[PDB]
């Protein structure tokens, strides 16, 4: 049960100070992120089983997809309006399944169809709060040296290896992944 550097996780070369304890990086364009988030519920298993009071964060990355940057801004609006759970399925579906989200306008329509008030979306998208959530995400991707998604970094020091989990099923995988995050947190 004892984890090893290079096996289940790796050390960031340049550790990040003042970082949230668990930072998730994802893309609405990524098949593996879709599976993690929506099919096999890996990140939700991690979130539900960390210690009480663990400081967590979930950021979108710019580097996949035609609308990478724009979707990072939309994710900031989701965080700002508190509608993450509300809109995430529709966004994954629209980007990857029906492939019907192809402009900034489609992104907006997806929020609206998912029950987000148009007036709130339109105000949020140009707010200081959202401006800063955008730079926060972009800067984190750089500072944490994120090259691929999904990716989870613990205490600004340790990066999960998605190919390094010991598991024979999705159910075992979710639990083991969580077990590793928790062991990393106890370092």
């Amino acid at each position: 049960a004892d984890i090893s550097e290079g096996k289940q996780y790796t050390n960031l070369s340049k550790p990040v100070a003042g970082a949230p304890q668990v930072v998730e990086f994802f893309s609405f364009y990524s098949p593996h992120c879709y599976q993690f988030s929506e099919v096999y519920k890996v990140n939700s298993t991690v979130e539900k089983n960390v210690p009480e009071n663990t400081k967590m964060a979930r950021y979108h990355v710019d580097f996949l997809g035609p609308l990478g940057k724009e979707m990072t801004r939309a994710w900031a609006v989701a965080i700002a309006l508190g509608v993450e759970d509300q809109v995430s399925p529709a966004l994954f579906k629209g980007i990857q399944e029906t492939q019907s989200i192809r402009s900034v306008d489609d992104i907006r329509t997806t929020f609206i169809n998912a029950g987000v008030k148009a007036e709130d979306y339109d105000a949020a998208i140009n707010s200081f709060v959202v401006n800063s959530l955008v730079s926060q995400q972009q800067n984190a991707v750089t500072d944490f040296q994120i090259n691929g998604v999904p990716a989870m970094v613990i205490d600004g020091k340790y990066k999960m290896k998605n190919d390094g989990i010991s598991a024979k099923s999705p159910e075992e995988y979710a639990k083991a992944y969580s077990d590793v995050v928790n062991q990393l947190l106890m370092k």
